[PDB]
């Protein structure tokens, strides 16, 4: 009587398969915690494990065990063939899944960097008009270099953050959007910028590589991609090819956006004709922003209308 | 009845082949990002994977399943041989592609340096005459 032994072997295989699936799922969860996408082969294996559905044959064998009252009777002996084939199919399928399951060594892979990297989305007020103007020059503009200037702390960095975050809503042909903070120094700390660009392009960063060779490497790298680089608060003129950023031309679809506190440095970047002045916020926008930085015990003391108080 | 089991095995092979192709394409894209050209062997493997076209036999088996209404009827039993050979050919071809696909370790190679390396192309004015003179002496 091989049926009982085979079903017992199926029970052992089911328990061991549950253990293997638990171990594999734990490893995959650990990989996922590291921002890594699950390995496609492991995902297929998990799908097959989930779709095995051994519970169905379990209940079917229980129903047969209800009639397993006489071995001799042929009234139920017809379904013994169905059990005999399905149990064996489940058993050898489970054995194959076990042998494959034990063998994986890698459980995840680093995904390609996203089209846009999320940035802080601090609540803004009255920025819609200038955001629309920035979109207008970004799309309609015939010059690939766009310069923005204004007084210190009038939302230039905030405008770049909101614009970069809003790019993911709209569809575009730009593969990579790069945010660079140049205002870290007035000495043009090139290493940090190169590391940021290399990270954004999934490139393998090297420590001992000379700066000039890396600049040429990134110039070649950015030469085949339609990129949107966001320089923030540039303060002195610096060669774009020096850091590794190729100067975009009309023949290319890449757009360069930079901000500064000075009109002169923006003019030095050949962006004299994509220039927008950052106007200060209006009275209504200033007032609605002012309430956002007040406690209601103070705000409910000032917010209500109708009744006039000093 | 080996046809249903073989077609199920083909389905599993198709899913696993999609997973393998996704992994290989991800690796090749990573190599391409590094200014490297795709490995010619991997390119041939990708071409064969793309040209497998398992959807055709999928729809053909669906059309047979429309007439799989009676096993006893044989009017449609003639095409069972065509399914029986094409499914097996797709299955063992897919198995060969899987065994080859799992085995690659290198996915790209550094291309030979170009004849000319591009340089900054800042807009110029009135340089045509001296450029022609430079070409003349060159
Ligand atoms: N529309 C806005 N709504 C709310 N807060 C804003 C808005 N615009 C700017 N801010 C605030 O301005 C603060 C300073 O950042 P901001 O973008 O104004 O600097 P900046 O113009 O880039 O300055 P700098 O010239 O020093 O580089 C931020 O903390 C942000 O909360």
């Amino acid at each position: 009587l091989h049926l009982k032994s085979n079903w017992s072997d199926l029970d052992k295989a089911k328990k061991l398969l549950l253990a293997v699936e638990t171990t594999v799922r734990a490893r995959v969860t650990a990989e996922v915690d590291k921002l890594n996408i699950c390995d496609p082969q492991v995902q297929v294996w998990l799908r097959r494990v989930e779709e095995l559905q051994l519970d169905a044959i379990d209940e079917d064998y229980s129903q047969l065990r209800k009639y397993s009252c006489l071995g001799q009777c042929t009234i139920h002996a017809h379904r013994r063939a169905s059990i005999g084939r399905r149990v064996l199919e489940a058993l050898d399928e489970a054995n194959k899944l076990i042998e494959e399951g034990r063998r994986f060594k890698k459980f995840g892979f680093k995904p390609l960097p996203k089209i846009v990297d999320p940035l802080p989305q601090i609540k803004t007020f009255g920025l819609e008009t200038m955001l629309s103007q920035l979109y207008d020059l970004f799309e309609k503009g015939d010059s690939n270099i766009i310069g923005v200037w204004g007084q210190g702390g009038v939302g230039k960095t905030t405008l770049l953050h909101v614009f970069n975050n809003d790019l993911e809503k709209k569809a575009h042909d730009y593969q990579v959007v790069i945010f660079i903070e140049v205002s870290n120094s007035e000495a043009l700390n090139t290493v940090e910028i190169q590391q940021t660009i290399s990270e954004r392009l999934n490139l393998p960063w090297n420590d001992a590589e000379p700066i000039a060779k890396r600049a040429r490497f990134l110039i070649k790298a950015l030469g085949r991609k339609r990129f949107v680089i966001l320089l923030d608060d540039v303060r002195k003129k610096f060669c774009l090819e020096d850091v590794g950023i190729p100067t975009p031309d009309i023949n290319s679809q890449s757009k360069l956006i930079l901000t500064s506190r000075y009109r002169e440095v923006c003019f030095q970047m050949n962006a004299q004709r994509s220039l927008i002045e950052m106007q200060i916020l209006g009275n209504d926008a200033s007032w609605e922003l002012f309430l956002s930085k007040l406690s209601t015990e103070t705000s409910a003391a000032v917010e209500p209308l109708g009744s006039q108080s000093a």
